[PDB]
């Protein structure tokens, strides 16, 4: 009653979709999702709620765990109790688990209270203090990520002995509130009449029209007839294509695009041919047409909800018989699919399809032979499906019929080979189903690796209710963490109104399946609402008085109770782990480029040091292509620690929030090389040679035997930066957007553009880094060829993971980032890599580009 509707407001203003504009649609097809996706989410919440205590922490604070440790050494640990201010010290070995440091804490409190307690260390959990972080289970503490920072950092681990109880109760607080193939005839449709359209007079108008299975062509295209440009353009004739009713593949779908011709593009649109219920569509359409920024068959089959303003085509589906016509069901297509001849080949021609199986473009008598020896490919090459499925005629029923009936006895395969289907390029909903199927097996961590792409294959989805969408809110209601990030890579894209509709139906089912979750995300909401307001009046601001006065207003303003409220206690949208507790405001401020980014500064007690975490928010700058760079850079540092190579990166946070909104996660005690390289007087820095700038800062932060390990941290990390940025062809750098940690790490900011865009971006050498890594001497070649070495391993082991990168990459061309939208944006990727190559011309290759960086960094040393 009144909890559905304050629920229901709650969800409205949270996703910033009003639930009643659903209703106003009639649409069927968006009922039934929201009906059905709303049984499941419930069903997930309902078995959360009743999760033994270590499945509701597996749940909440999902393991945080070392790449390494994934499927000794003295520590000094400090452990209190929870809601006691006392702690105590003690010395464990890296190689002890949770249990034992546990034991040791009971044993210790057990003497200090005078009473042998009751209480096993298997009724504990260990809190990271003031983080919703844990640590559990029967691993090795250095195989916890939060352990092997405090090693490597020098810092002390402070944890909290949480009871079990007290995880039942941070639960139950939680809770959810109480014939088609008779049909020979050619397909056509008759093209009625176009509304609103704006062109040139003196042109003509002209409709474009192609029948297309994902981006491949399904017969030839077909053109109106030229007609003189007006509004309202009358066209009444029939379209006729080149394939048979009966040959239309369930995801067919029907493509437009309207020009102007003395070509002048106008408008796209397009429809699946059979609807969500299968059914094959009959009647009038009308289709409200996406303005051309020809024909664009990965372009959104549903219609542009502006209206009132949208060009409109109104055409005819013929009713093709006196009766409802549906696509087969699966069991009449395995029927038809079963009969086949078996392929029979010399000792010759199974050497020759080895060769393109193993071997990705073929000439028509390669893919003769792939489709005649597919029997065997299903056999001895499963994991050669998508080329099979590439050489499938999609436009013969029988042939179509024939792969299904070998596609649903297909064995899973690997998670490599399942996302290269979720492509656009495979849009058969069986293959789409048989991905998802080989996908079930992604851990949380991977999942959470590749969730970004997941997201983005959602735009290429037909219909509503799909695979995808269901195994996302699955993973999403089963672990906080990808529910938090699947909810704002949705919620970011709100402003986007081909995606509004889906992306809002969504995260509508997510919340009904976690009410509480739900009020959490309208907390960081609520937060993003007052930094906009703040960053708005920064800007306006900045223009017209002294920074000193615009931050002594911005902080005036954060001191109003409304602000001071809505900017405390939340989770931070960048890492639900990280609570941003008591906004600092002495320390807030704000950043001098053309966007004033905010610069916000938070401090907990109870997280101590740990506590002292900041963010910057920015508003006006698309931030998706910066978040796929660090993504992409901190999946290098994964592969290279799964290798046991620790270049000591720092792919810092980046989130969209919103339209060109966002926040990125501040790296405290770092500053820019141009900062360093001032070389201002009167620091500590200060220097004879300008060469020297970096150095002595790097010695003033790490004095006597502490400069060793700095010097080791900035090369590791330059090694890490130089394979990163050359092999994503990260350009425009320079030196206000390279910054260096009092550790000694260098790391790399704002990622402006990559993949060379469109020039080739040569491998990079910069001489004062070089000078770093040489410990300021002229001649050191045994420290610059360790360099060399580490650059070596870096790109070797990326070389080996080189198809994750490009079906990741190819995945992302579903977001539409200038910088990737075609195959040359890809042939980049397939370039730094060296794909084509043996690992020896690879090396050689690689070898000849890091020597012409040296020799044009040398042009620099002759100075
Ligand atoms: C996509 O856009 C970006 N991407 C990344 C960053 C970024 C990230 C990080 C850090 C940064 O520091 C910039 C140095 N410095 C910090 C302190 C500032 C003081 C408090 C003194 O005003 C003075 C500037 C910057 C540090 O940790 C991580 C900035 C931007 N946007 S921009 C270029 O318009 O600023």
């Amino acid at each position: 009653d009144r909890v559905k509707k304050l629920i229901n407001s709650q969800i409205s203003l949270l996703i910033g979709k009003g639930l009643h504009e659903f209703d106003s649609l009639r649409d069927p097809e968006v009922n039934d999702f929201r009906t059905k996706m709303r049984q499941f989410c419930e069903e997930a919440a309902a078995h959360r709620q009743q999760l033994g205590w270590v499945e509701w922490l597996q749940y909440s604070f999902p393991l945080q765990l070392e790449p390494s440790a994934r499927g000794n050494r003295a520590l000094l640990v400090n452990v209190k109790f929870e809601g006691s201010e006392e702690s105590f010290t003690f010395q464990v070995s890296t190689k002890d688990m949770p249990l034992a440091l546990m034991a040791c804490a009971l044993r210790k409190k057990a003497t200090v209270f005078r009473q042998p307690l009751v209480e096993q260390p298997e009724e504990y959990a260990l809190q990271v203090n003031g983080r919703h972080e844990y640590l559990y289970g029967n691993y090795p503490l250095c195989h916890f990520q939060y352990i092997c920072s405090c090693l490597h950092s020098g810092l002390t681990p402070h944890l909290t002995m949480v009871h079990s109880s007290s995880i039942l109760a941070m639960r139950d607080e939680q809770s959810n509130p109480a014939s088609l193939w008779s049909l020979e005839q050619p397909f056509s449709i008759e093209l009625i009449e176009g509304r609103k359209v704006n062109a040139d007079e003196r042109m003509k108008l002209v409709v474009q029209a192609g029948l297309f299975h994902g981006n491949e062509m399904l017969c030839k295209t077909v053109s109106s007839s030229e007609v003189n440009v007006c509004s309202e353009p009358v066209w009444k004739q029939r379209l006729e294509f080149d394939i048979s009713v009966c040959d239309l593949p369930r995801m067919a779908r029907l493509c437009f695009a309207l020009y102007a011709v003395v070509d002048c593009p106008i408008a796209w649109a397009n429809l699946m041919l059979f609807d969500y219920k299968d059914q094959l569509k009959t009647g009038e359409r009308c289709l409200y047409m996406w303005p051309s920024v020809l024909l664009n068959p990965a372009g959104t089959v549903r219609g542009n909800p502006n209206t009132e303003s949208a060009a409109a085509l109104v055409i005819y589906l013929p009713e093709v018989a006196p009766h409802p016509v549906y696509f087969p069901a699966l069991e009449k297509i395995l029927e038809l699919g079963r009969h086949g001849e078996r392929g029979r080949i010399t000792e010759e021609e199974q050497l020759q399809l080895r060769e393109i199986l193993e071997r990705g473009e073929l000439y028509e008598h390669e893919k003769d032979l792939v489709w005649k020896m597919r029997h065997e490919v299903q056999e001895h090459f499963p994991e050669a499906l998508a080329r099979l499925l590439l050489v499938t005629k999609w436009n013969k029923h029988e042939d179509v019929a024939q792969m299904l009936y070998l596609l649903c006895s297909w064995p899973e395969l690997p998670v490599l080979s399942a996302l290269e289907l979720l492509d656009f390029s495979f849009p058969d909903c069986y293959v789409g189903s048989f991905a998802i199927k080989s996908l079930r097996k992604l851990t949380d961590d991977e999942l959470f690796q590749y969730l970004l792409q997941l997201v983005q294959v959602l735009k290429y989805e037909s219909y509503l209710d799909c695979e995808l969408t269901k195994f996302l809110l699955g993973r999403a209601l089963a672990n906080r963490k990808i529910g938090h990030f699947l909810f704002w890579h949705l919620r970011s894209e709100m402003h986007v109104p081909s995606v509004a509709l889906r992306f809002g139906l969504i995260m509508e089912a997510y919340c009904r399946g976690s009410t509480h979750h739900m009020k959490v995300l309208m907390k960081q909401g609520e937060a993003l609402s007052k930094l906009k307001a703040l960053n708005d009046f920064v800007k306006v601001s900045s223009q017209k008085t002294t920074k000193p006065q615009t931050k002594e207003m911005m902080h005036m303003c954060m001191r109003q109770e409304t602000y001071m409220e809505a900017l405390s206690h939340l989770q931070s949208p960048l890492d639900p782990s990280t609570l941003l507790e008591e906004v600092c405001v002495e320390q807030c401020t704000f950043m001098d480029s053309k966007m004033k980014p905010l610069w916000i500064m938070y401090s907990s007690e109870e997280a101590g040091s740990a506590g002292n975490v900041g963010i910057i928010f920015k508003n006006g700058d698309d931030l998706r292509q910066d978040m796929l760079t660090l993504q992409m850079i901190q999946l290098m540092d994964v592969l290279w620690k799964q290798e046991g190579l620790d270049l000591r990166m720092t792919p810092y946070g980046c989130l969209p929030t919103g339209d060109r909104t966002g926040l990125i996660e501040v790296v405290l005690h770092s500053d820019t090389i141009a900062n360093i390289q001032l070389n201002k007087s009167n620091m500590a820095a200060t220097a004879a040679f300008n060469k020297d700038a970096l150095l002595n800062w790097l010695k003033s932060k790490n004095p006597g035997e502490a400069l060793d390990r700095a010097i080791e941290e900035f090369t590791l990390s330059c090694a890490g930066y130089c394979v990163a940025t050359y092999v994503l062809g990260i350009g425009d750098r320079h030196s206000d957007n390279i910054m260096i940690r009092e550790s000694g790490q260098l790391f790399h900011i704002d990622f402006g553009h990559f993949l060379g865009n469109r020039e080739r971006v040569p491998f990079i050498l910069t001489y004062d880094f070089v000078h770093v890594i040489q410990q300021g001497k002229t001649n050191n070649s045994e420290k610059f060829e360790r360099f060399r070495g580490y650059c070596e391993r870096a790109y070797t082991i990326l070389r080996r993971h080189g198809l994750l990168f490009l079906h990741l990459f190819a995945l992302m061309r579903a977001a539409g980032l200038p910088e990737l939208s075609c195959s040359k944006d890809i042939q980049y990727l397939k370039d730094s890599l060296a794909l084509g190559k043996t690992e020896e011309e690879a090396l050689k290759h690689f070898r000849v580009k890091f020597n012409e960086a040296l020799r044009e960094s040398w042009k620099t040393k002759v100075n």
